[PDB]
């Protein structure tokens, strides 16, 4: 599962802290959840989520397959500048591409500071 997206989102966040904070926060993480965010960094979460459901269901390697998120794949850093394993191929290429606007869009995005652990009778 998404374990070394925490080694990812380090690599991409000068400044901001992961899942620790991230995780719990605003109000559509999962796949589908259409109101809209709260802060736009339930918004990272929504480009992630929706990359991720094409990835459980594509076409370079075929759910026969059954390679879903972090289990064999690694990545690169800078500035925020998250990849991949820099030979990168077809389907690991694009699972750790999701994982990478995830971690960049942690450093783009707003924050929860707020929907934290929410409340969305408010903001959704
Ligand atoms: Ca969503």
């Amino acid at each position: 599962a998404l374990w070394q997206f925490r080694s990812m989102i380090k690599c991409a966040i000068p400044g901001s802290h992961p899942l620790m904070d991230f995780n719990n926060y605003g109000c559509y993480c999962g796949l589908g959840g259409s109101g809209t965010p709260v802060d736009e960094l339930d918004r990272c979460c929504e480009t992630h989520d929706n990359c991720y459901r094409d990835a459980k269901n594509l076409d370079s390697c075929k759910f026969l397959v059954d390679n879903p998120y972090t289990e064999s794949y690694s990545y690169s850093c800078s500035n925020t500048e998250i990849t991949c394993n820099s030979k990168n191929n077809a389907c690991e290429a694009f699972i750790c591409n999701c994982d990478r606007n995830a971690a960049i869009c942690f450093s783009k995005a707003p924050y929860n500071k707020e929907h934290k652990n929410l409340d969305t009778k408010k903001y959704c």
